[PDB]
């Protein structure tokens, strides 16, 4: 069994500088010819090329070569010792492609997805990403089949042929990995738009479309023409090409793609309008159309020498694409969802069996880390060097990041050390946050003496399957203080007086005197969560309330909403353990009194102080889990908040409506509304579920937009009423062409915590419009069902049965997919016994299972073995 190792990195033998393909796409076969000009580093060694695809013939220099095919490797012993060609000539059916990586058919077009091996799978190449080459591209085609042929960069010829068939050739002046080229072949609608650079050159901008989609697009093009000024004006980064071209596809293993100059990306990133995509729907496509609009530099310009390096691209844009929607708008709730992203589904990653550091020493399949590890912590390892170097700084470092390394593939290690040089600074201790995994736990406690408040800090990092060594890393921890009325108290360190300080920890304990302190007062820590760790401090039920009620930092803020939640849900389990009455949990509830009556808090703001941790946050750190016990405490606590609060709720929402003022197009302003107008309604229905039939019957009238209609459904969607089987029927027959609501109608019915889920969706797997070959309908139905903690964790373990058996039925045609899938059994070996039990006999049978992909096999030997 093939491991990758970091360790085992050597420079290529050869190098690609030109690489030449001719695609001659016919039913149902399509051919493709190179011609690679080939430069030794190595001479004299064998030529290996990569590749999978159905090989009908390979020359050197015109000749026929002597070459030997095993497994996906072609190998070429009598190789020139200086510059020569190859040819190479393939044969592919791509409408037999269920992959959806290499050269796939979907709705009758063809598409590619190269992204990170996914070229080998076209021709035989050295599909590496350090190997950088000049692609020219020529594509034939039936005109009427296929009258939009598009490949990177410009296009410089064309033309047509007597029976029926025409060509373009695409010459991208760039040199690039094979990751990142790209082809479409297909009919399909365009919107044209443009934008001019900042040095006076108009870049044509294209989206490519089904004819039926064409109208949606709209929003994705405005994103992008705020995001290339963004670029511009935050980083000075100009595009460097005259087109840019985005193709939407409705079957893509995952959001969006940023090959050069022809971005392609999933339909639910690119397709809005207020009557079918939600105000959420409308911030991911913001979000994902600037993501990939700023690879174009933090990964296309500048790329990857090896895949360990992924996270140089993809934490360095998501920090990107993060900065770019909070400059937009919402700045501090939108950091606050990236936290609590991270702390969802990061934070288990990290303490779980698959767990490993932002930048892997190994790897058996490069797919199966396109990981929350490796974009979001990628992310807040980047943002700490913000954070530690300010704004001017970090500019610094990027500017010297690009003068020495534009036109490069390059490590982690040398952003770091842009970082460093730029600012004259050491950053060596820097590196651990890319080697070693796991969260960090700070234990902290204070103690005003004198007139010093000492906070004394210890950090710890837990072993991980990889690694057991974890030295002190660097860690910035934002502070404050707070007084016995929650105003601001300054203090001096080091030799300056200020009301906030950033604390650099680098050693096992240290302690940090604030100095200059005259009143008793509370700290407040870890500020914008100013480090991706774990703090505890001792903090006061009193002390939670008066952050909540008066600290200055949204997080901080939130974090104390976050642990009066936790605890609370803490003492449910010990009362519902115990078989006696639940706590009166009288603090809570006046604090969230206090959230709910306050009308200064920002509506958005609001809304987040108002969710209550998830399972899975709650179930952090603890063994023998019996993840239904969780899920009742939580949902026992939701109900108390429901009931005690029911008219409160109806009120607030009263106020949200009035305030959102018929304005139902997508702009931040109303979508904060509209947002805590779903937080009540999730709580009306919950404290009073016959009000679904009064829901019923203005239906019409509140389906102002797709917000407003997926609050409601959500709202109703674990209620036991016939009327909200009756809804769901009248959303999927409504909406029944629209294949991304179509998402949303099976994600209903895989979430919802009714008692007969599973048989529901069994039935909706039969649902006309449900394909299992296609990644957003799995995941919409399977996936959701995978994460409703009742259903899948159900103790007859009719859930991990149902999961085991898609897992191994998806691996027959995507392995990505259901290795995405199989994560669910992540929690194995923290469950009680008799679901432990299950659990194992479930990866067991996929294990069993012959032929099952590299993919699968990998995730689950790291939880079985
Ligand atoms: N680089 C892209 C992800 C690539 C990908 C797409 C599909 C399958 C595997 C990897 P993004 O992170 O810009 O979205
Ligand atoms: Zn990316």
């Amino acid at each position: 069994k093939t491991v990758h190792y970091l360790k085992d990195y050597q420079t290529p033998a050869y190098h690609i500088l030109k690489t030449d393909l001719h695609f001659d796409i016919n039913e149902p076969q399509t051919v493709v010819k190179s011609r690679l000009t080939v430069e030794p580093q190595r001479v004299g060694e064998p030529l290996v090329l990569d590749g999978s695809a159905k090989l009908l013939s390979v020359k050197i220099n015109g000749a026929a070569a002597d070459y030997v095919l095993e497994g996906e490797t072609l190998t070429i012993a009598g190789v020139p010792s200086e510059r020569f060609t190859v040819e190479v000539e393939t044969e592919i059916l791509p409408a037999e492609n269920k992959s959806l990586m290499g050269l796939y058919a979907s709705g009758g077009n063809l598409f590619t997805q190269c992204e990170p091996e996914g070229f080998r799978k076209i021709t035989f190449y050295i599909d590496r990403p350090d190997v950088m080459s000049k692609f020219t591209t020529t594509i034939v085609a039936d005109k009427k089949r296929y009258p939009v042929l598009l490949s990177n960069g410009n296009k410089i010829d064309g033309g047509e042929f007597s029976d029926g068939r025409h060509w373009v050739k695409w010459e991208d002046p760039f040199s690039k990995p094979s990751y990142l080229f790209a082809l479409v072949a297909g009919d399909l609608a365009v919107t044209e738009d443009y934008f001019t650079t900042m040095s006076g050159r108009n870049v044509k901008i294209e989206f490519y479309t089904t004819e039926a989609d064409k109208p949606k697009v709209g929003f994705a093009v405005e994103s992008l023409k705020n995001a290339m000024k963004w670029d511009e004006t935050r980083f000075g980064l100009e595009y460097d090409l005259d087109i840019f071209m985005v193709v939407a596809v409705g079957d893509f293993n995952m959001g969006a793609m940023e090959n050069k100059g022809l971005n392609i990306f999933n339909t639910k990133f690119v397709l809005a309008d207020s009557r079918t995509a939600t105000d959420t729907d409308f911030e991911g496509i913001e979000s994902v159309v600037g993501h990939e609009y700023f690879h174009n530099w933090t990964g296309n310009r500048v790329t990857c020498r090896d895949w360990f390096q992924l996270s140089l691209k993809e934490g360095l844009t998501v920090f990107r694409d993060q900065e770019f929607s909070g400059d937009r708008a919402s700045r501090a709730v939108r950091r606050i969802e990236n936290i609590r992203l991270l702390r969802q589904h990061q934070f288990p990653e990290d303490a779980g069996p698959t767990a490993h550091p932002v930048r892997p020493a190994s790897y058996e399949e490069m797919n199966n880390f396109y990981t929350m590890t490796v974009y979001e912590k990628g992310a807040e390892v980047v943002r700490m060097y913000h954070t530690l170097l300010g704004e001017e700084g970090f500019q610094k470092g990027m500017k010297l990041y690009f003068q020495r390394h534009d036109g490069q593939a390059v490590t982690c290690d040398d952003f770091r050390a842009a970082m460093a040089d730029a600012n004259g600074i050491n950053l060596d201790q820097f590196a651990l946050w890319y080697s070693q995994a796991g969260t960090p736990v700070l234990e902290a406690e204070g103690r005003l003496k004198n007139n010093i408040f000492e906070l004394t800090v210890k950090q710890t990092v837990p072993p991980t399957p990889d690694m057991t060594d974890k030295q002190p890393m660097m860690i910035p921890v934002k502070v404050g203080l707070l007084n016995r009325n929650g105003e601001a108290v300054a203090f001096d360190y080091q030799g300056k007086r200020a009301t906030e300080a950033v604390l650099l920890l680098t050693e096992a304990e240290q302690t940090f005197l604030l100095e200059g302190v005259t009143e008793a007062v509370v700290p407040s820590l870890l500020r914008g969560f100013s480090a991706p760790v774990h703090l505890n401090y001792p903090y006061s039920d009193d002390d939670l309330l008066l952050l909540l009620a008066h600290d200055s930092d949204a997080f901080t803020r939130w974090e104390a909403a976050q642990t009066l939640y936790r605890r609370a849900v803490a003492a449910n389990l010990a009362t519902l353990s115990d078989g006696v009455e639940l706590p009166k949990h009288e603090k809570l509830l006046a604090a969230v009194e206090k959230v709910i009556s306050d009308d200064l808090l920002d509506n958005a703001f609001k809304a987040l102080l108002l969710g209550v941790p998830s399972e899975a946050e709650l179930w952090d750190g603890a063994e023998n889990i019996d993840p239904l016990r969780y899920h009742q405490a939580r949902e026992a606590l939701l109900d108390t908040l429901a009931v005690h609060f029911l008219p409160k709720w109806h009120e607030l929402n009263r106020q949200a409506a009035k305030q959102e003022n018929q304005s139902y197009e997508y702009s931040p302003e109303a979508a904060g509304w509209r947002t805590l107008r779903n937080v009540c309604r999730a709580f009306v229905l919950r404290a009073d579920p016959a009000h679904i039939e009064t829901v019923a019957e203005k239906y019409g009238e509140m389906a102002q937009n797709m917000t407003h209609e997926w609050g409601i459904l959500s709202a109703v969607n674990g209620n036991e009423s016939d009327t909200r089987n009756r809804l769901l029927a009248q959303f999927a027959d409504k909406f029944s062409d629209d294949a991304l609501v179509m998402d949303k109608y099976f994600a209903l019915v895989g979430s919802s915590r009714r008692s007969d889920t599973l048989q529901q969706v069994r039935t909706a797997l039969q649902h006309p419009k449900f394909s299992l070959e296609n990644p957003n309908k799995a995941r919409s139905l399977i996936g959701s069902f995978s994460r409703n903690v009742p259903h899948f964790h159900a103790e007859d373990g009719s859930g991990y049965r149902f999961i085991a058996d898609k897992v191994i039925e998806i691996d027959r045609f995507n392995p990505q997919v259901a290795a995405r899938l199989v994560q669910a059994f992540n929690l194995c070996n923290k469950l009680e016994p008799h679901r432990k039990n299950l659990v194992k006999q479930a990866l067991q049978r996929i294990r069993a299972q012959e032929g099952l992909s590299k993919d699968v096999g990998e995730i689950v030997g790291k939880i079985l073995d």
